[PDB]
């Protein structure tokens, strides 16, 4: 569709906005700031007449699509509020996520209701995201009241996806399930955040203890989805399982628990371990879009890995990390090339995200680190977001619209990498 089309466009244009906030906070310039945050509304606007739209046709995975997109605008705008310092930004900001929660919670319980399993779990995805962004509204309030509030939406959308997930697994759609166990990391995500903001190491643990459970049950779709030859649904399973690492490491942060923080980088390196397999096992049969799906998951459990040596203090670590991003950087590369070279430019587009993802987790491990990586990270920030240009351009000569929006999203994350790599240097 026109509007998953228009959906995916607006996610882009929602995270370059994230870089351009975290931008203001590295150089700290308040007015660059101001400007993120205007650009962020429009964006947040441009969401909701989508979402409204799609709503109204019946399509509610373009609807879901669109409300991520809203809520990734509200996680520049706090983000933003940080920048610039204003607690009344943040404010807005917590009133725009908890709109934008409450619109994903109505579009999931009737996507779940019409059997549309898929559009439910993207819906929660697009509610944890919210939370996310109402905790970091939390921090730039400095509010524990709505710390506490994030938490407990955090539960909720946990305790949601979690029941989907059961559903979807019984009837078999792997697929639905693995990205609501997607939904229920990122609502891990939010509150091991939400227990930063509200200092409650109690929140912390329990964030904690949740990841480790979505790992768990990741593993499990993983295992099933592979028996069955089901790589993309395998694929997705392992970026839900990265992701529940990612909260792990973030909650050992909250707990300030180096026993925590070393688990997970031992689960990140077995996610990593697992995506890599997957990947050649998928290159092998020509099966590009799920090499290039578990590259995503072999990136983003770099970034657990990254943020793991943050909590645990160790330089050692951050180094082994920053050499792993690279090498998946180089691997959805290659995979990109032969795509292109096939001319599915999807494939191609969602290698290009694998490789601006694992730019990201350079860009972490070089500040876990501590300043030539920076710079090199920087650089290979410039290097990732070429690379996802010329994917776009390709796509759109080959009149693969889609691609060429997942391409743009790309571009978006490795502004982001190179934002990153900004606060460093």
């Amino acid at each position: 569709h026109m509007l998953i089309y228009q959906a995916i466009k607006l996610i882009a244009q929602a995270i370059k906005v994230i870089a351009e906030a975290i931008k203001a906070i590295a150089e700290g310039d308040k007015e660059r700031a101001k400007e993120a945050a205007e650009k962020a509304r429009e964006l947040y606007e441009k969401a909701l007449e989508l979402y409204k739209e799609a709503k109204k046709e019946g399509d509610l995975i373009a609807a879901a699509i669109a409300l991520i997109a809203a809520a990734i605008a509200v996680i520049a705008l706090a983000i933003a509020a940080i920048a610039a310092g204003d607690k009344e930004l943040a404010k807005e900001a917590a009133e725009l996520a908890k709109e934008i929660y409450k619109l994903a919670e109505k579009l999931y319980k009737e996507a779940k209701k019409k059997g549309d399993l898929i559009a439910a779990a993207i819906a929660l995805i697009a509610a944890a995201i919210a939370v996310i962004a109402l905790a970091i509204a939390a921090i730039a309030a400095g509010d524990k009241e709505l710390a506490k509030e994030a938490a407990k939406l955090a539960k909720e959308v946990y305790k949601e996806a979690e029941e989907l997930y059961r559903e979807a697994r019984k009837k078999g759609d792997l697929i639905a399930a693995a990205i609501a166990l997607i939904a229920a990391a990122i609502a891990v995500i939010a509150l091991a955040i939400a227990a930063i903001a509200a200092g409650d190491k109690e929140l912390a643990k329990k964030a904690a203890e949740l990841a480790e459970k979505v790992y768990k049950e990741a593993l499990k779709v993983y295992k099933e989805a592979r028996k069955k030859g089901d790589l993309i649904a395998a694929a997705i399973a392992l970026i839900a399982a990265a992701i529940a690492v990612i909260a792990l490491a973030i909650a050992a942060i909250a707990a300030g628990d180096k026993e925590l923080a070393k688990k997970a980088a031992e689960l990140a390196k077995k996610v990593l371990e697992l995506a890599r397999e997957i990947a050649k096992e998928a290159r092998k049969k020509g099966d590009l879009i799920a090499a290039a799906i578990a590259l995503i998951a072999a990136a983003i459990a770099v970034i657990a890995l990254a943020i793991a040596a943050i909590a645990a203090g160790d330089k050692e670590e951050a180094k082994e990390a920053y050499e792993l991003a690279k090498e998946v950087y180089k691997e959805a590369l290659e995979i990109a090339k032969e795509a292109r070279k096939k001319g599915d430019y999807i494939a191609a587009a969602i290698a290009a995200i694998a490789a601006a993802i694992a730019v990201i987790a350079a860009a972490i491990a070089a500040i876990a680190a501590g300043k030539e990586e920076a710079k090199e990270a920087y650089k290979l920030a410039k290097e990732a977001k070429e690379k996802a240009k010329e994917i776009a351009k390709e796509a759109k000569k080959a009149g693969d619209k889609i691609a060429a929006a997942i391409a743009e999203i790309a571009q978006a994350i490795a502004e982001i990498a190179q934002a990153i790599a900004e606060i460093a240097l």
